[PDB]
């Protein structure tokens, strides 16, 4: 029983074409906006090859036996494999280790060993990862045994003369066990970061198609809030709920914050999506943070005016020194250039606005915002990110732009992919024409 | 500016009637509902200072001289305050310390320090307490050491003589920087867990409120469904995607899970959510697994039938075992009761099902999934939950109900409050008529 009729045995991705699959993944609603759009798709099982042979290889590269990863979206990366991801994040009951010979195996939910199966490079299901205090409480200890003692025989076999084991993050418990164990446990995080940095061909189809679905998404948002913004009941809540639903709609898992905010609460920035009811002639500011269609995220930001009077020209000025702050930015980008030169030679925003300035001018960004981190020269720290840009990184290039006691900010930014040559700006959506200064 | 014309300076749960303010909450849609079903709203003053008190108790009872929480989850019962929270759970950048005497800093995110100032509780906002790799590059062990310094000198200050710090997660150079200022790490999640168990008079009222409100939204995706289901397009996303953006417009937060799904996609359960297009005459069977109003978990299961045929005498069957599983084992809770108890007393599913039923029969609830989990007799460890259930304490009790190779699960699933002498099933939502049998 095909999804799609039109279709043989596989869709555009190469999985398979059954409506009845275990294997979730984009809505026929985005499969049939980014044919349309003139999409090529990522074929999921080269994908899922390349991630793991590249996650292999840092392994082998830095002499270590292997790689235990429990953190949901490290989990992801390895094994393309799903599993209440929300839930995941903040309670640890997955596991995945791969070995310096390429061998894979997770622990998962002990109810649903069967999520992960599509990916023959996982090569065992098990159960028993899970740590923690609401999952086994007071016996949280001989559990991490058992797993500490699997995991040591998996690396003997599979890993034999290895005791360096990389761990992103993991339960006490499940630390002491595995020292216990004799290993030696290294910093996770620096391998599985620095590997997912660089984007292998179809993981780049991927976000191509994810940008273009959050793209749309983003759209019907504008569409909602042009239409209701200012009718007296319409809330943030209400606006950004359209973004929620037309994702989900498009087979996307997740908004990772709520920034979107409305007139005054745009300054200072950082202010939560709330029940604020919004009104004619004002600001809307918001980052879509969304983990869309395939899993790849979207962080996106844009500022719009809504209303029958024009934006002050405080406001205009503001979005303009936004606009040129992230597109300056972006020029500076290719291939060798170091990350701390980045931060050296970055556009630099008015005295009035360095206060309020983001985090960062840029970040990675891929399953969800990732390494690196190019921060602003008076909060670089040197030794930090000592390494050049390469092709296949993604960056989100950033601008926060308000005053200190101001009644607005603008936020502007755009997802720019590092080319052999240099950049390409995978980011199309509008610049609001009002807040640029035109019409 | 007043968000509610109808009041003075103060909303129903005592926070500002302030249009403009930074903090949020549910929005007016929500209260307009809860006020017309009669629902008491919670004081959020004396709920926080309640979870406060409370969390300083145990500290105290411990014998430990303070609690160290980086789980957005812990942090927000600690000081009610939300900031990225799904982007929180897998990057660790804040940190609430409360120390034996009551004293409670948070370190926020660098950029926005204000939005825990709404809780005096918090008496102190800082930063720099990300302590992972994509923020801080290959310098994180400098700043892990500022950090632990930091914690060092509050705990000399506020809890002078103990030595003993529980964590209820922290990244392994945190830990090694804190071990290195002489701190004993204990287990955090045995004082927070154990702590969050009990509800106070105003965190059962926001409960309420939150079960009202995800019982709505579940409605208008029960509407949607029976009206959209069958019609060649309506995919399991479209339906779920009702639900996200319904929580999202009551000030909801996120949803846990992927747990909604068709047809043989049912079983085995734990299927996630995704472009299966629905057919008329089939099962749909969800866990709401919900993040909602007042960050208040909504935990329930139903399961439907929609056609214009009958459901199958199996599916009938199915459903009223279901059925009968939670309101046996829901008339076992009242104080006093032994958890292994329940484990040893409960309801017992006929041998075809047994296979493939839940983790548990019941578990906690309240910001999310929460201890106790009391699980079925041939997974129960001895001396895992050895204690007494006590009023305020929330359980969920469920029911998966399905045979192994079947083309169907049921799942139900109700939240129930125990009270001074018994329980209150506080789930109102109905049971399909024609999977009970009785339509
Ligand atoms: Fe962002
Ligand atoms: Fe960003
Ligand atoms: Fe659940
Ligand atoms: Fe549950």
């Amino acid at each position: 029983r095909k999804i799609d009729p039109s279709r043989g045995a596989t869709l555009g991705d190469g999985t398979p074409n059954d409506n009845d699959r275990i294997e979730i993944g984009p809505t026929q609603l985005a499969f049939s906006e980014w044919a349309a759009a003139g999409l090529q798709l990522p074929n999921l099982d080269r994908m899922r090859e390349y991630r793991w042979k590249r996650l292999t290889q840092a392994i082998v590269d830095r002499g270590y036996g292997g790689l235990l990863m429990f953190d949901p979206l490290n989990i992801r990366y390895a094994t393309d494999s799903t599993n209440m991801q929300l839930w995941n994040t903040h309670n640890p009951f997955r596991a995945v280790l791969l070995c310096a010979d390429g061998y894979m195996v997770i622990w998962d939910y002990k109810n649903s060993p069967f999520l992960s199966k599509f990916n023959p490079l996982v090569r065992e299901q098990r159960s028993g990862a899970d740590l923690f205090y609401f999952d086994r409480g007071d016996k949280v200890d001989v559990q991490a045994d058992v797993f500490a003692n699997e995991v040591r025989v998996l690396m003997q076999d599979h890993a034999p003369g290895h005791t360096r084991l990389a761990v992103d993050k993991i339960m006490l418990h499940g630390l002491r066990a595995l020292e216990a164990q004799g290993f030696e446990i290294m910093e996770g995080e620096e391998v599985t970061e620095k590997t997912r940095a660089i984007k292998g061909p179809d993981e780049i189809l991927a976000m191509r198609c994810a940008s273009h679905a959050c793209e749309t998404a983003v759209a019907e948002m504008e569409k909602f809030a042009r239409a209701h913004v200012g009718d007296g009941k319409t809330s943030e809540d209400d606006i950004w709920a359209v973004l929620h639903a037309e994702n989900i709609k498009r087979g996307g898992e997740w908004i990772e914050t709520r920034l979107l905010a409305s007139g005054p609460r745009t300054n200072p920035w950082f202010q939560e999506c709330g029940p604020r009811i919004t009104q004619k002639n004002e600001i809307i500011a918001f980052d879509t943070d969304l983990i869309g269609s395939y899993g790849i995220c979207v962080d996106i930001s844009r500022t719009w005016w809504i209303g029958d009077q024009k934006p002050r020209p405080d406001m205009v000025y503001a979005m303009q020194h936004a606009h040129e702050h992230i597109m300056t930015n972006m020029e500076m980008l290719k291939p060798g250039v170091m990350i701390p030169d980045l931060t050296a030679n970055c556009h630099r925003l008015d005295d009035k606005f360095q206060a309020q300035k983001a985090g960062c001018l840029m970040h990675g960004v891929g399953l969800c915002d990732e390494w690196p981190l190019v921060a602003y020269p008076d909060k670089a720290v040197p030794g930090s990110y000592d390494y050049p840009l390469e092709p296949g990184m993604v960056l989100c290039v950033e601008a926060a732009v308000g005053e200190v006691g101001g009644d607005f900010s603008i936020k502007l930014e755009d997802q720019v992919l590092i080319t052999e040559d240099g950049y390409e700006n995978l980011t199309t959506y509008p610049f609001d024409a009002a807040l640029m200064g035109l019409a």
